Protein backbone atom coordinates (compact mmCIF):
# COMPACT_ATOMS: atom_id res chain seq x y z
CA UNK A 1 0.00 0.00 0.00
CA UNK A 2 2.83 0.88 1.66
CA UNK A 3 2.00 -2.08 4.36
CA UNK A 4 1.37 0.62 6.93
CA UNK A 5 -1.74 3.03 8.40
CA UNK A 6 -1.38 5.58 10.06
CA UNK A 7 -2.61 6.01 13.81
CA UNK A 8 -6.59 6.03 14.04
CA UNK A 9 -8.16 8.50 16.47
CA UNK A 10 -11.97 7.17 17.59
CA UNK A 11 -13.79 8.91 20.01
CA UNK A 12 -15.17 7.37 22.67
CA UNK A 13 -19.32 6.23 22.95
CA UNK A 14 -19.67 5.74 19.20
CA UNK A 15 -22.98 5.98 17.97
CA UNK A 16 -22.20 3.03 15.32
CA UNK A 17 -24.09 1.37 14.21
CA UNK A 18 -21.39 -1.82 15.07
CA UNK A 19 -19.69 -3.51 13.91
CA UNK A 20 -17.77 -0.09 12.44
CA UNK A 21 -15.41 0.00 9.58
CA UNK A 22 -12.29 1.72 10.27
CA UNK A 23 -9.49 1.17 7.92
CA UNK A 24 -9.25 -1.64 4.91
CA UNK A 25 -6.35 -3.66 5.11
CA UNK A 26 -4.67 -4.28 1.80
CA UNK A 27 -0.93 -6.40 0.95
CA UNK A 28 0.13 -5.88 -2.52
CA UNK A 29 0.50 -9.28 -3.04
CA UNK A 30 -3.03 -9.75 -3.56
CA UNK A 31 -2.41 -9.31 -7.47
CA UNK A 32 -0.49 -12.53 -6.67
CA UNK A 33 -2.48 -14.66 -5.06
CA UNK A 34 -5.81 -14.40 -2.55
CA UNK A 35 -4.95 -13.18 1.27
CA UNK A 36 -6.51 -14.16 4.29
CA UNK A 37 -6.15 -11.15 6.45
CA UNK A 38 -6.04 -10.80 10.53
CA UNK A 39 -5.85 -9.08 13.85
CA UNK A 40 -3.68 -9.83 17.10
CA UNK A 41 -3.01 -7.42 20.47
CA UNK A 42 -5.20 -6.66 23.15
CA UNK A 43 -8.25 -5.83 22.06
CA UNK A 44 -8.13 -8.24 19.70
CA UNK A 45 -6.92 -12.00 20.43
CA UNK A 46 -5.94 -11.02 23.87
CA UNK A 47 -8.04 -8.96 26.63
CA UNK A 48 -10.25 -7.48 25.97
CA UNK A 49 -10.28 -9.87 23.88
CA UNK A 50 -12.87 -9.01 20.05
CA UNK A 51 -13.17 -5.36 20.76
CA UNK A 52 -11.31 -5.10 16.80
CA UNK A 53 -11.59 -7.54 14.05
CA UNK A 54 -10.44 -8.01 11.01
CA UNK A 55 -12.60 -9.65 7.90
CA UNK A 56 -10.47 -12.31 6.38
CA UNK A 57 -11.75 -12.20 3.03
CA UNK A 58 -11.45 -8.09 2.81
CA UNK A 59 -9.04 -7.07 5.01
CA UNK A 60 -11.88 -4.59 6.53
CA UNK A 61 -10.78 -3.58 10.26
CA UNK A 62 -13.82 -3.11 12.50
CA UNK A 63 -14.63 -1.82 15.98
CA UNK A 64 -16.98 -4.03 17.24
CA UNK A 65 -18.76 -2.04 20.35
CA UNK A 66 -18.51 1.47 21.46
CA UNK A 67 -14.79 2.36 23.16
CA UNK A 68 -14.38 3.71 26.87
CA UNK A 69 -11.53 6.26 26.83
CA UNK A 70 -11.29 5.92 30.89
CA UNK A 71 -11.03 2.36 30.32
CA UNK A 72 -8.79 2.12 27.70
CA UNK A 73 -6.97 4.58 26.06
CA UNK A 74 -4.82 3.80 22.91
CA UNK A 75 -4.62 -0.04 21.67
CA UNK A 76 -1.65 -1.51 19.79
CA UNK A 77 -2.48 -4.23 17.43
CA UNK A 78 -1.10 -6.05 15.03
CA UNK A 79 -2.43 -7.34 11.35
CA UNK A 80 -1.50 -10.22 9.30
CA UNK A 81 -1.22 -11.11 5.76
CA UNK A 82 -1.20 -14.60 4.84
CA UNK A 83 -1.53 -16.69 1.32
CA UNK A 84 -4.28 -19.37 0.52
CA UNK A 85 -1.00 -21.33 0.57
CA UNK A 86 -0.35 -20.60 4.47
CA UNK A 87 2.45 -18.02 3.82
CA UNK A 88 2.83 -15.24 5.50
CA UNK A 89 3.20 -12.20 2.93
CA UNK A 90 3.94 -9.20 4.68
CA UNK A 91 5.86 -8.66 8.19
CA UNK A 92 2.82 -7.82 10.63
CA UNK A 93 1.42 -4.26 10.79
CA UNK A 94 1.54 -1.85 13.51
CA UNK A 95 -2.13 -0.59 14.10
CA UNK A 96 -2.61 2.14 16.35
CA UNK A 97 -5.60 3.64 17.59
CA UNK A 98 -6.18 6.42 20.19
CA UNK A 99 -9.43 6.93 22.01
CA UNK A 100 -10.28 10.29 22.35
CA UNK A 101 -12.68 11.76 25.26
CA UNK A 102 -16.13 12.56 25.51
CA UNK A 103 -17.41 14.11 28.90
CA UNK A 104 -19.16 11.66 30.36
CA UNK A 105 -17.66 11.52 33.84
CA UNK A 106 -19.03 13.77 36.70
CA UNK A 107 -16.62 15.46 39.27
CA UNK A 108 -15.94 13.78 42.60
CA UNK A 109 -14.92 15.60 45.75
CA UNK A 110 -11.74 14.25 47.02
CA UNK A 111 -13.23 14.34 50.73
CA UNK A 112 -17.48 14.50 51.80
CA UNK A 113 -16.67 16.57 54.45
CA UNK A 114 -13.96 19.59 54.35
CA UNK A 115 -12.83 21.42 57.63
CA UNK A 116 -11.64 24.57 57.86
CA UNK A 117 -11.66 26.97 61.03
CA UNK A 118 -11.27 31.07 61.49
CA UNK A 119 -10.26 33.52 64.52
CA UNK A 120 -13.97 35.43 65.49
CA UNK A 121 -11.83 38.52 64.03
CA UNK A 122 -11.00 37.80 60.55
CA UNK A 123 -12.06 40.32 57.77
CA UNK A 124 -13.62 39.87 55.02
CA UNK A 125 -11.77 38.90 52.46
CA UNK A 126 -9.93 35.99 54.62
CA UNK A 127 -8.88 32.41 52.80
CA UNK A 128 -10.96 29.44 55.10
CA UNK A 129 -9.97 26.55 53.47
CA UNK A 130 -9.58 24.96 49.94
CA UNK A 131 -11.51 22.01 48.60
CA UNK A 132 -10.62 19.59 45.64
CA UNK A 133 -12.95 17.94 43.20
CA UNK A 134 -11.36 15.88 40.62
CA UNK A 135 -12.73 15.11 36.68
CA UNK A 136 -11.34 12.01 34.93
CA UNK A 137 -12.35 13.69 31.56
CA UNK A 138 -9.71 15.58 29.80
CA UNK A 139 -8.71 18.97 30.77
CA UNK A 140 -6.16 19.60 28.49
CA UNK A 141 -8.19 20.35 24.87
CA UNK A 142 -11.68 21.09 26.53
CA UNK A 143 -13.74 21.71 29.65
CA UNK A 144 -14.33 18.30 29.89
CA UNK A 145 -12.26 17.70 32.96
CA UNK A 146 -12.33 21.32 34.07
CA UNK A 147 -14.16 21.93 37.36
CA UNK A 148 -15.83 25.29 38.43
CA UNK A 149 -17.05 25.40 42.00
CA UNK A 150 -19.91 27.19 43.57
CA UNK A 151 -21.33 27.74 47.04
CA UNK A 152 -25.07 25.09 47.47
CA UNK A 153 -26.18 26.90 50.25
CA UNK A 154 -25.04 27.88 54.03
CA UNK A 155 -26.81 26.68 57.53
CA UNK A 156 -27.16 28.50 59.41
CA UNK A 157 -28.23 31.65 58.02
CA UNK A 158 -27.49 34.15 60.70
CA UNK A 159 -26.42 36.61 60.83
CA UNK A 160 -27.08 36.31 56.92
CA UNK A 161 -26.97 34.26 54.34
CA UNK A 162 -24.35 34.00 51.72
CA UNK A 163 -21.79 34.91 54.28
CA UNK A 164 -18.94 32.87 52.52
CA UNK A 165 -17.44 32.78 48.57
CA UNK A 166 -15.97 30.10 46.71
CA UNK A 167 -13.10 30.42 44.35
CA UNK A 168 -14.68 29.27 40.59
CA UNK A 169 -11.48 27.62 40.05
CA UNK A 170 -9.91 27.13 43.14
CA UNK A 171 -12.27 25.70 45.86
CA UNK A 172 -10.60 28.21 48.33
CA UNK A 173 -13.41 29.68 50.56
CA UNK A 174 -13.53 32.91 51.65
CA UNK A 175 -15.73 34.71 54.36
CA UNK A 176 -16.81 37.73 53.02
CA UNK A 177 -19.18 39.77 55.68
CA UNK A 178 -18.71 41.45 58.94
CA UNK A 179 -20.77 39.54 61.29
CA UNK A 180 -18.78 36.48 62.53
CA UNK A 181 -19.52 35.60 66.60
CA UNK A 182 -18.92 32.15 68.05
CA UNK A 183 -21.45 32.81 70.91
CA UNK A 184 -24.15 32.92 68.36
CA UNK A 185 -23.13 30.71 65.95
CA UNK A 186 -20.18 28.89 66.38
CA UNK A 187 -19.70 26.65 63.12
CA UNK A 188 -21.41 26.91 59.30
CA UNK A 189 -22.08 24.18 57.22
CA UNK A 190 -22.01 24.71 53.68
CA UNK A 191 -23.15 22.50 51.11
CA UNK A 192 -20.65 22.79 48.34
CA UNK A 193 -20.61 22.27 44.16
CA UNK A 194 -18.44 21.32 41.60
CA UNK A 195 -19.28 21.42 38.19
CA UNK A 196 -17.51 20.27 35.21
CA UNK A 197 -17.56 21.95 31.38
CA UNK A 198 -16.18 25.08 33.49
CA UNK A 199 -19.88 25.64 35.21
CA UNK A 200 -21.85 24.13 32.11
CA UNK A 201 -21.83 20.35 32.70
CA UNK A 202 -22.98 17.90 35.49
CA UNK A 203 -22.60 19.02 39.10
CA UNK A 204 -21.54 17.09 42.97
CA UNK A 205 -21.71 17.88 46.06
CA UNK A 206 -19.69 18.12 49.36
CA UNK A 207 -20.09 19.81 52.75
CA UNK A 208 -17.23 22.41 54.34
CA UNK A 209 -17.63 23.00 57.52
CA UNK A 210 -16.42 26.49 58.68
CA UNK A 211 -15.61 26.74 62.36
CA UNK A 212 -15.32 30.29 64.42
CA UNK A 213 -12.46 29.47 66.85
CA UNK A 214 -12.39 30.11 70.47
CA UNK B 1 -8.41 25.48 27.99
CA UNK B 2 -5.52 24.76 28.35
CA UNK B 3 -4.30 27.63 25.89
CA UNK B 4 -3.77 24.58 23.14
CA UNK B 5 -5.09 23.18 20.10
CA UNK B 6 -3.96 19.53 18.84
CA UNK B 7 -2.54 19.63 15.36
CA UNK B 8 -5.78 19.57 13.14
CA UNK B 9 -5.69 17.16 9.63
CA UNK B 10 -8.10 18.49 7.13
CA UNK B 11 -8.71 16.32 3.34
CA UNK B 12 -7.65 18.66 0.47
CA UNK B 13 -10.35 19.93 -2.33
CA UNK B 14 -13.10 19.69 1.15
CA UNK B 15 -16.91 20.23 -0.43
CA UNK B 16 -17.50 23.04 2.41
CA UNK B 17 -19.54 25.23 2.55
CA UNK B 18 -16.60 27.77 3.25
CA UNK B 19 -15.93 29.22 5.61
CA UNK B 20 -15.71 25.86 7.42
CA UNK B 21 -15.22 25.99 11.44
CA UNK B 22 -12.06 24.21 12.22
CA UNK B 23 -11.82 24.51 15.70
CA UNK B 24 -12.99 27.47 18.52
CA UNK B 25 -9.91 29.35 20.81
CA UNK B 26 -10.81 30.19 23.97
CA UNK B 27 -8.89 31.88 26.77
CA UNK B 28 -9.86 31.83 30.92
CA UNK B 29 -9.27 35.07 31.00
CA UNK B 30 -13.09 35.64 29.15
CA UNK B 31 -14.18 35.08 32.49
CA UNK B 32 -12.44 37.81 33.80
CA UNK B 33 -12.73 40.05 30.73
CA UNK B 34 -14.13 40.54 27.13
CA UNK B 35 -11.34 38.65 25.01
CA UNK B 36 -10.62 39.44 21.17
CA UNK B 37 -9.01 36.83 19.01
CA UNK B 38 -6.69 36.92 16.03
CA UNK B 39 -4.43 34.89 13.98
CA UNK B 40 -0.59 34.67 12.72
CA UNK B 41 1.23 32.86 10.24
CA UNK B 42 1.80 32.04 6.82
CA UNK B 43 -1.96 31.27 5.17
CA UNK B 44 -3.06 33.55 7.62
CA UNK B 45 -1.83 37.04 7.30
CA UNK B 46 1.30 36.33 5.21
CA UNK B 47 1.42 34.11 2.29
CA UNK B 48 -1.13 32.86 1.00
CA UNK B 49 -3.10 35.48 3.10
CA UNK B 50 -6.62 34.94 4.21
CA UNK B 51 -6.51 31.01 3.50
CA UNK B 52 -7.40 30.78 7.65
CA UNK B 53 -8.98 33.45 9.56
CA UNK B 54 -10.27 33.39 13.36
CA UNK B 55 -13.75 35.29 14.48
CA UNK B 56 -13.05 38.23 16.70
CA UNK B 57 -15.08 38.10 19.41
CA UNK B 58 -16.15 33.75 19.14
CA UNK B 59 -12.64 32.28 18.86
CA UNK B 60 -13.67 30.17 16.07
CA UNK B 61 -10.84 28.65 13.55
CA UNK B 62 -11.81 29.01 10.21
CA UNK B 63 -10.66 27.52 6.56
CA UNK B 64 -12.12 29.86 3.77
CA UNK B 65 -11.52 28.17 0.58
CA UNK B 66 -10.90 24.42 -0.12
CA UNK B 67 -7.01 23.32 0.46
CA UNK B 68 -4.54 21.57 -1.97
CA UNK B 69 -1.87 19.34 -0.63
CA UNK B 70 0.12 19.58 -3.46
CA UNK B 71 0.43 23.73 -3.12
CA UNK B 72 1.20 23.43 0.91
CA UNK B 73 0.53 20.42 2.70
CA UNK B 74 0.79 21.80 6.40
CA UNK B 75 0.80 24.99 8.20
CA UNK B 76 1.81 26.59 11.90
CA UNK B 77 -0.37 29.59 12.49
CA UNK B 78 -0.59 31.50 15.93
CA UNK B 79 -3.40 32.58 17.75
CA UNK B 80 -3.95 35.66 19.68
CA UNK B 81 -5.96 36.20 22.61
CA UNK B 82 -6.22 40.14 23.75
CA UNK B 83 -8.37 41.77 26.43
CA UNK B 84 -10.87 44.61 25.54
CA UNK B 85 -8.06 47.16 26.80
CA UNK B 86 -5.43 45.82 24.64
CA UNK B 87 -3.84 43.36 26.61
CA UNK B 88 -2.20 40.27 25.66
CA UNK B 89 -3.76 37.42 28.00
CA UNK B 90 -2.45 34.63 26.40
CA UNK B 91 1.36 33.50 24.35
CA UNK B 92 0.27 33.38 21.40
CA UNK B 93 -0.96 29.34 20.87
CA UNK B 94 0.56 26.91 18.28
CA UNK B 95 -1.76 26.13 15.19
CA UNK B 96 -0.32 22.89 13.31
CA UNK B 97 -2.85 22.30 10.01
CA UNK B 98 -1.86 18.64 8.26
CA UNK B 99 -3.35 18.39 4.78
CA UNK B 100 -4.00 15.10 3.92
CA UNK B 101 -4.05 13.49 0.41
CA UNK B 102 -6.92 12.75 -2.37
CA UNK B 103 -6.22 11.36 -5.67
CA UNK B 104 -6.16 14.32 -7.99
CA UNK B 105 -3.02 13.89 -10.00
CA UNK B 106 -2.69 12.39 -13.16
CA UNK B 107 0.43 10.11 -13.70
CA UNK B 108 3.01 11.56 -15.56
CA UNK B 109 5.70 9.46 -17.96
CA UNK B 110 9.44 11.12 -17.17
CA UNK B 111 9.46 10.71 -20.87
CA UNK B 112 7.22 11.19 -24.38
CA UNK B 113 9.61 8.54 -25.63
CA UNK B 114 11.02 5.75 -24.19
CA UNK B 115 13.96 3.89 -26.58
CA UNK B 116 15.31 0.56 -25.87
CA UNK B 117 17.06 -2.15 -28.73
CA UNK B 118 17.28 -6.27 -28.53
CA UNK B 119 19.19 -8.44 -30.67
CA UNK B 120 16.80 -10.01 -32.87
CA UNK B 121 17.42 -13.14 -31.14
CA UNK B 122 16.76 -12.81 -27.64
CA UNK B 123 14.76 -15.19 -26.25
CA UNK B 124 10.74 -14.68 -25.05
CA UNK B 125 10.78 -13.24 -21.55
CA UNK B 126 14.02 -10.99 -22.78
CA UNK B 127 13.78 -7.51 -20.88
CA UNK B 128 13.96 -4.39 -23.72
CA UNK B 129 13.59 -1.41 -21.33
CA UNK B 130 12.26 0.01 -18.18
CA UNK B 131 9.89 2.94 -18.19
CA UNK B 132 8.89 5.12 -15.57
CA UNK B 133 5.62 7.66 -14.21
CA UNK B 134 5.56 10.02 -11.28
CA UNK B 135 2.71 10.49 -9.58
CA UNK B 136 1.95 13.68 -6.96
CA UNK B 137 -0.06 11.93 -4.82
CA UNK B 138 -0.02 9.80 -1.37
CA UNK B 139 1.55 6.39 -2.15
CA UNK B 140 1.94 5.37 1.32
CA UNK B 141 -0.89 5.25 2.63
CA UNK B 142 -3.32 4.81 -0.28
CA UNK B 143 -2.95 3.83 -3.50
CA UNK B 144 -3.79 7.36 -5.18
CA UNK B 145 0.13 7.90 -6.61
CA UNK B 146 0.46 4.31 -7.18
CA UNK B 147 0.71 3.52 -10.63
CA UNK B 148 0.25 0.61 -12.95
CA UNK B 149 1.86 0.28 -16.44
CA UNK B 150 -0.02 -1.75 -18.69
CA UNK B 151 0.71 -1.91 -23.05
CA UNK B 152 -1.79 0.09 -24.93
CA UNK B 153 -0.93 -0.48 -28.51
CA UNK B 154 1.51 -2.17 -30.65
CA UNK B 155 2.46 -1.12 -34.59
CA UNK B 156 3.15 -2.81 -36.58
CA UNK B 157 1.39 -5.69 -35.96
CA UNK B 158 3.82 -7.86 -37.83
CA UNK B 159 4.60 -11.19 -37.54
CA UNK B 160 1.49 -10.57 -35.17
CA UNK B 161 0.04 -8.20 -32.36
CA UNK B 162 0.74 -8.20 -28.62
CA UNK B 163 4.45 -9.16 -28.92
CA UNK B 164 5.53 -7.21 -25.56
CA UNK B 165 4.08 -7.29 -22.28
CA UNK B 166 4.95 -4.56 -19.48
CA UNK B 167 5.49 -5.35 -15.69
CA UNK B 168 2.44 -3.99 -13.87
CA UNK B 169 4.34 -2.53 -11.53
CA UNK B 170 8.01 -1.56 -12.42
CA UNK B 171 7.02 -1.00 -15.85
CA UNK B 172 9.80 -2.87 -17.59
CA UNK B 173 8.90 -4.00 -21.00
CA UNK B 174 9.43 -7.53 -22.07
CA UNK B 175 9.03 -9.25 -25.33
CA UNK B 176 6.74 -12.51 -25.18
CA UNK B 177 6.71 -13.67 -28.66
CA UNK B 178 9.18 -15.30 -31.10
CA UNK B 179 9.66 -13.75 -34.34
CA UNK B 180 11.47 -10.76 -34.70
CA UNK B 181 13.29 -10.36 -37.80
CA UNK B 182 14.80 -7.35 -38.51
CA UNK B 183 14.81 -7.50 -42.59
CA UNK B 184 10.64 -8.03 -41.94
CA UNK B 185 10.44 -5.27 -38.89
CA UNK B 186 13.10 -3.33 -37.56
CA UNK B 187 11.23 -1.63 -35.10
CA UNK B 188 8.26 -1.76 -32.97
CA UNK B 189 5.95 1.67 -31.21
CA UNK B 190 4.65 0.87 -28.04
CA UNK B 191 1.71 3.31 -26.89
CA UNK B 192 2.55 2.68 -23.16
CA UNK B 193 0.01 3.80 -19.88
CA UNK B 194 0.18 4.62 -16.63
CA UNK B 195 -2.74 4.30 -14.50
CA UNK B 196 -2.90 5.20 -10.49
CA UNK B 197 -5.04 3.71 -8.03
CA UNK B 198 -2.66 0.74 -8.88
CA UNK B 199 -4.84 0.41 -12.55
CA UNK B 200 -8.46 1.91 -11.44
CA UNK B 201 -7.47 5.78 -11.11
CA UNK B 202 -7.41 7.91 -14.66
CA UNK B 203 -4.24 7.21 -17.05
CA UNK B 204 -1.93 8.66 -19.37
CA UNK B 205 0.07 7.66 -22.12
CA UNK B 206 3.66 7.56 -23.47
CA UNK B 207 5.76 6.18 -26.59
CA UNK B 208 8.04 3.44 -26.48
CA UNK B 209 9.96 2.22 -29.44
CA UNK B 210 11.83 -0.80 -29.51
CA UNK B 211 14.77 -1.35 -31.85
CA UNK B 212 15.84 -5.00 -33.72
CA UNK B 213 19.43 -4.37 -33.82
CA UNK B 214 21.95 -5.35 -36.36
CA1 LIG C 1 -15.73 6.85 29.21
CA1 LIG D 1 -9.67 3.38 34.31
CA1 LIG E 1 -14.44 10.70 29.05
CA1 LIG F 1 -16.28 15.50 33.26
CA1 LIG G 1 -14.73 41.37 67.18
CA1 LIG H 1 -15.87 39.79 68.44
CA1 LIG I 1 -10.59 32.84 73.33
CA1 LIG J 1 -4.33 18.81 -4.89
CA1 LIG K 1 3.71 21.94 -5.40
CA1 LIG L 1 -3.55 14.92 -4.06
CA1 LIG M 1 -2.77 10.14 -8.61
CA1 LIG N 1 17.27 -16.27 -35.50
CA1 LIG O 1 17.18 -14.65 -37.17
CA1 LIG P 1 24.62 -8.01 -37.90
Amino acid sequence: MDWVVAPISVPENGEGPFPQRLNQLKSNKDRDTKIFYSITGPGADSPPEGVFAVEKETGWLLLNKPLDREEIAKYELFGHAVSENGASVEDPMNISIIVTDQNDHKPKFTQDTFRGSVLEGVLPGTSVMQVTATDEDDAIYTYNGVVAYSIHSQEPKDPHDLMFTIHRSTGTISVISSGLDREKVPEYTLTIQATDMDGDGSTTTAVAVVEILD
